[PDB]
């Protein structure tokens, strides 16, 4: 359930995502386009979600693409500054599951964000235990799934 | 038409809109949470479209409503630093206006929020001022529904 998926939140998980989110979240717009492009890459069968962003090989120079990246770190932004509060974090999450649920993006599909955010870490020097650390981010997301 | 109704954000609205946001959103699940309750009490029609939510009445201690409440802060927040970079701050609110024009709300509709807006800059002693601020980065939106 999501609030047990809540709770393995431990203190040095929390820091550690608090840490590469300084660096991360430090440029939204390039950060998530990259985000975006490694998952339509490493996995191409997700670009059909994406229909209605368009060609989607266009990077940064896509506007519908452009936008969607940045809306999605603040996603990202907001579950980072819901860690003190496990409730809030928790109604946050559900809220924020709602319209995931209703594109049937399961949670072995929404799982497939792990592996370009463990590339975009990997870039930024954080390496496994960061990758790790944000994997049970992703994960209280799936439970809400 | 998003880039026209951008170009009435000048450089003394922006300020305005920085300055104001520097205090509200510092609690974005009160200032947030104060914002719904408003809308749902000044225009109760409003909360037809927010049957998910359930009990509205419980205002904080409702978990959905106060999920919503948190996540639409960061939209704002989103908007506010898009500010400097028309572009950018475009594809943002036509990525933000999609899920809306889907649920049919319209200009007029959306507009609504700009009484609840100008209350909560009053509690926290903004004026007129930046009411008229804030009324045009709602019309930007207006603009794209
Ligand atoms: C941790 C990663 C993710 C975050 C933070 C995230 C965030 C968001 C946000 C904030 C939105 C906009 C609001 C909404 O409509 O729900 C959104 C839309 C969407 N998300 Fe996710 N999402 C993530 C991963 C995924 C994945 C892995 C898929 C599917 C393979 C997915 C599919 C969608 C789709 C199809 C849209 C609509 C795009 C459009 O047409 O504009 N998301 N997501
Ligand atoms: C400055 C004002 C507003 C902001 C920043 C805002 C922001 C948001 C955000 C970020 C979401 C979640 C993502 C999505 O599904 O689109 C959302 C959802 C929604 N918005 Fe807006 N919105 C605003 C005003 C309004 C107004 C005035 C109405 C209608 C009277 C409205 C109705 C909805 C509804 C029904 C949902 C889904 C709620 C749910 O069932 O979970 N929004 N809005």
């Amino acid at each position: 359930s999501v609030y047990d998926a809540a709770a393995q939140l431990t203190a040095d998980v929390k820091k550690d995502l608090r840490d590469s989110w300084k660096v991360i979240g430090s440029d939204k717009k390039g950060n998530g386009v990259a985000l975006m492009t490694t998952l339509f890459a490493d996995n191409q069968e997700t670009i059909g979600y994406f229909k209605r962003l368009g060609d989607v090989s266009q990077g940064m120079a896509n506007d519908k693409l452009r936008g969607h990246s940045i809306v999605l770190m603040y996603a990202l932004q907001n579950f980072i500054d819901q860690l003190d509060n496990p409730d809030d974090l928790v109604c946050v999450v559900e809220k924020f599951a709602v319209n995931h649920i209703t594109r049937k993006i399961s949670a072995a599909e929404f799982g497939k964000i792990n592996g370009p955010i463990k590339k975009v870490l990997a870039s930024k020097n954080f390496g496994d235990k960061y990758a790790n650390a944000w994997a049970k981010l992703v994960a209280v997301v799936q439970a809400a799934l």
